[PDB]
């Protein structure tokens, strides 16, 4: 880790937690420093509402404090934190596609990009549109990050994750292994395995800062749509668009999407010799299948054959309904793996999630 900036006390509660891995914490503040400290198409104090804004969809103490404090340090005018009904014209149109972006980023269609722009009065550009939806997407899965971890607010960095025991010097996982040794090896029921996987399945204050709460994953009127992931990739559709529009933060995103992805310590819990890359795709796909996509020859049967029961609805949790984690539920998943690859699993499940969400409003703008 970067053990004397953590125990320091000079610095974020969120970053401490995650400085458990120092390849994914270097690319993740560049975005960071990015996003809330650099000169960008959106003035400084409207970044820090869009965050609220944000991380208000989850319910997110933690997150939704840090910006209303630097949204006020950075001069923000005071009378936006007392509801949204007192924000600007053009900051209320960003609540349609915020609450989407966050629970069901499929339903974004082209029609809801041309709402934010052509408008006669304060319309957003492609410039700013886009720096506001890295801004709303950062902030939805920092939001995971936080009830994932348990990242408790400054007045113990988690309640789950103990980092004084976890700094320092000192079976059926076995099976896990075993398995992943038989794949390694190694065409109608692979769309139909697909198809079963994805159906498979308070805090008065922070309301205002929202149009429409109890908006969620789940229907509650009664399974996303089916997308090809080759008809808009990140690789080649997606990070073009990101490079000609915000050409600071298209580098920065694919840098990092690519250092969680890459990650590896090759290790198991205490095994050193596994190359895991099988283990990882399992997660970061199993994601992607929670937010529609399919993988054209990726065999789905693979997921709940090395995804724990308890695991599976560990991440479809902090994914979905990420407030509702509770230490039970971090505990009782993985119980002989060490904390600092449940930080792991955060990792690839936050940025799947992120590029599952953006690469569907992305997929909005390209067809406009």
């Amino acid at each position: 880790g970067l053990e004397a900036l953590m125990s320091s006390g000079r610095v974020d509660n969120l970053a401490v937690v995650m400085g458990l891995h120092p390849d994914y914490f270097t690319s993740f503040w560049r975005l960071h420093y990015l996003l809330l400290h650099t000169d960008g198409p959106l003035a400084s104090s409207w970044r820090h509402y869009i965050a609220i804004m944000a991380a208000a969809r989850h319910q997110c103490s933690y997150l939704v404090g840090s910006h209303m404090a630097e949204f006020l340090q950075t001069g923000g005018d005071p009378e936006w934190l007392l509801g949204l009904h007192r924000a600007p014209e053009k900051l209320r149109k960003l609540s349609e596609i915020n609450k989407l972006l966050a629970h069901r980023p499929w339903l974004i269609t082209k029609e809801h990009i041309q709402a934010l722009l052509k408008t006669g009065e304060h319309t957003w550009s492609l410039a700013e549109l886009i720096q506001a939806l890295v801004l709303l997407t950062h902030c939805h899965s920092l939001s995971s990050f936080v009830f994932g971890c348990g990242i408790l607010p400054e007045g113990s960095p988690a309640p789950q994750a103990p980092t004084p025991p976890s700094e320092q010097s000192s079976r059926d996982v076995e099976a896990l292994m075993e398995r992943m040794q038989q794949l390694q090896e190694s065409q109608e029921e692979m769309e139909s395995r697909f198809e079963l996987e994805k159906s498979e399945s308070p805090h008065p204050d922070m309301l205002c800062f929202v149009e429409d709460p109890t908006f969620g994953y789940e229907d509650f009127t009664r399974a996303p749509p089916t997308f090809r992931a080759q008809d808009y990739t990140w690789e080649d559709h997606g990070y073009s668009l990101i490079q000609r529009l915000y050409p600071e933060g298209g580098q920065l995103l694919d840098e990092k999407f690519q250092a969680a992805y890459s990650l590896t310590y090759n290790t198991i819990a205490m095994h050193s010799g596994v190359d895991t890359s099988v283990l990882r795709r399992a997660i970061w796909n199993y994601i992607h299948c929670v937010f529609g996509i399919r993988y054209d020859d990726y065999d789905y049967g693979e997921v709940n054959q090395l995804l724990e029961r308890n695991l599976k609805v560990y991440i479809k949790t902090v994914a979905c309904y990420p407030e509702k984690t509770t230490r039970r539920m971090y505990n009782l998943f993985w119980r002989h793996f060490r904390h600092s690859e449940k930080v792991h699993v955060n990792l690839l499940l936050l940025e799947a999630r992120m590029q599952a969400a953006l690469l569907y409003a992305l997929r909005a703008i390209t067809r406009y």
